[PDB]
């Protein structure tokens, strides 16, 4: 899976990456994995090399990453303490985070247009 | 694949749906396909039932769908005549179109934040 | 996933289909699922239509399917009673069960040749 | 895709890996790719490291790999010269080659049992 959808009451999923869960895609000889680790660090790996992280290892147990409806990605511990947030917020709406073939992780939104074909 | 990326100079793909190509995902035993047909109609199917279309069948040959850098999705023929465009545009930037598990097809953008981990 | 590997001491997986798990592939807009149901019946579905089954529903609880090292597929309950087995056995070795695009589910083995590239 | 099926008149596919085509699976931080290259060498790579090859680079152009009905995998050039064969043959039947999570590439067959649910 390549995408997390912002919290919303519909069956778009995933909306949460719990500990041990990840986005992953393949490019060439590279696996890119964006994973909420059991030590509370959310990391992007290119094969076994860490390329970017929230640097929150050791802050909590049972952490999850959630994308809020204003586009902010947060990591929250199992006691419900937010230990990291992305730094820019948008208008409330619907957003997606995508792990992309170019190795960038990008949050896009809000939604500009849709077919309106839910169901 | 579930996503089209807006035309841009990087290796995100796909950026064009040529004729016969599609996005496709599964929801249970339903297959959702968003396909650029040979007859120039761009159609969302739930299994074999058409649920939405640009209604452009017969209007051109050798058609493609592209997501422009202002977030407008267009269907263009092999003589470069645009025969359909979505109706709302945003600022120039990067956008994505996603076929979602809830059966909506949505354009999001522009990019709000990224890890900046290209390449 | 399209394949079950016979029980063996290496990291090939899956080697067991626990209840609710399945093999699944797509052929066009048909979904073929070979599922170990909660009611102990192991069933091949074409979409929502059952096309073959072990006819073991209600015979046990908490059932699993495993492919033994002689190529026999068995359904075993959570009290380790075998309630169904395929009818032909081969020599001990390594075998695979595959859900194939032609909608047949086939057990092959034992291994005839390999690159010998484990690990 | 993880499997090649032996040549047979049914729509199990793939039965041929043409030049540039490959099997690929992910394990952990590893991509394993088994690819018929444009230089006629059929290679198994673990990320960018070649781990095993037929050593047929430079023997031909437009080569393809085919799994015959007696279980022998061959590489054949676009002039139809066989330039490599696996060394053990079985009875004629149906076989499969699988690129496995343990990094072994294995041909299994002949078929021992099937549901007989073709269609």
């Amino acid at each position: 899976n390549n995408i997390i959808f912002s919290k919303q009451p519909d069956d778009n999923h995933p909306q949460i990456l719990h500990a041990t869960e990840s986005l992953e895609i393949l490019f060439g000889t590279h696996v890119y994995r964006f994973i909420m680790q059991t030590d509370c660090n959310l990391v992007l790996y290119d094969n076994n090399n860490p390329i970017w992280a929230t640097n929150t290892g050791g802050l909590g147990n049972g952490c999850r990453a959630v994308l809020q409806p204003d586009g902010v990605l947060v990591v929250i511990t199992n006691e419900n303490v937010t230990v990291w947030q992305s730094p820019v917020a948008g208008k409330a709406g619907h957003y997606v985070l995508v792990l992309q073939p170019d190795r960038n992780v990008v949050i896009y939104g809000d939604a500009l247009w849709a077919t309106q074909t839910v169901r």
